[PDB]
């Protein structure tokens, strides 16, 4: 199996890798890079896997020292593609945004990476493996066409988010982000805290506020209460998608859905 440390990886894996060998994601969403600590098991699984997938140390940082033991041409390391550097722009502590699974340009990437490495893992596949690159890239480019069309007519409206993870996809696809607040999921933020925020989404015009699946809906209406700011929610993981050949564009269609659904019209 490759074994893809986040789902969206899984994602991208499963377009390479289908009816090749299985996909396997490492970890359920609700975990996250710091705090989050390796099972023995989870080491087994990637010094088992065919391939192992991830980010790299300034992502996914508690397994960089799993991956140490691992050999170079079992993993993909997408932060250290050649091809990747200059796709990067300026887990939040580092220098970059290392949310990479959203930039198409760094999704593809990714996949001719861990084509080339199954390829030379498992040659007796390269002609399905060749194929099933070929039909990634073209649903890519299929999605990329549909997408930037839905997202056109929402150039110039505002937003905030509560994560600033976006900007691959924002830049991509020329939406027009007005900045980040930093909000905890399951407590609003305080009186002069909240204050600042509500004031700055009035100021600044924008159309939208967008949370993430995990907010407790309380905290989201604390920040946008008052304000005439519609609420929304973007899913960075695509946590509802099963893992497949189609599940990337899937992702990629789902989260211009999600932004289109709270910013046109009004
Ligand atoms: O980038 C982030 N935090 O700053 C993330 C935001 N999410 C969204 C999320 C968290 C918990 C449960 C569901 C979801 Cl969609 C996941 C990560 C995340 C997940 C694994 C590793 C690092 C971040
Ligand atoms: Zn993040």
């Amino acid at each position: 199996a490759v074994v893809a440390s986040l789902k969206p990886l899984g994602f991208i894996a499963s377009a390479i890798a289908d009816g090749v060998t299985d996909t396997q994601v490492l970890l359920p969403d609700g975990a996250s890079e710091h705090d989050y600590s390796l099972r023995p098991s989870d080491v087994k699984r990637l010094q088992g896997a065919d391939l192992v997938v991830w980010v790299g140390p300034e992502m996914e940082a508690f397994m960089e020292k799993s991956v140490r033991n691992i050999p170079d041409n079992k993993q993909v390391t997408i932060a250290q593609l050649a091809d990747v550097k200059p796709l990067l722009m300026k887990h939040h502590h580092g220098e970059y945004n290392m949310h990479l699974w959203l930039s198409p340009e760094i999704a593809r990437a990714t996949a001719v990476a861990i084509h080339e490495k199954l390829v030379e893992l498992m040659p007796q596949s390269r002609a399905k493996l060749d194929a099933n690159l070929k039909d990634f890239e073209a649903q890519l480019a299929a999605t990329d066409k549909q997408v930037g069309n839905e997202l056109a007519p929402l150039k110039g409206k505002g937003y905030f988010v509560f994560h600033d993870a976006y900007g691959y996809y924002e830049k991509h696809y020329g939406l027009t982000p007005l900045g980040h607040f930093t909000v905890n999921p399951e407590i609003q933020p305080g009186a002069q805290r909240l204050h600042e925020i509500r004031t700055q989404l009035v100021e600044q015009k924008a159309t939208c506020v967008f949370a993430e699946p995990q907010f407790r809906p309380a905290v989201v209406e604390a920040v946008a209460r008052g304000t005439s700011v519609r609420m929304g929610t973007l899913d960075p993981l695509g946590t509802n998608i099963k893992l497949g050949k189609t599940s990337y564009s899937a992702f990629l269609s789902q989260l211009a859905n999600q932004y289109a659904s709270c910013l046109k019209g009004d």
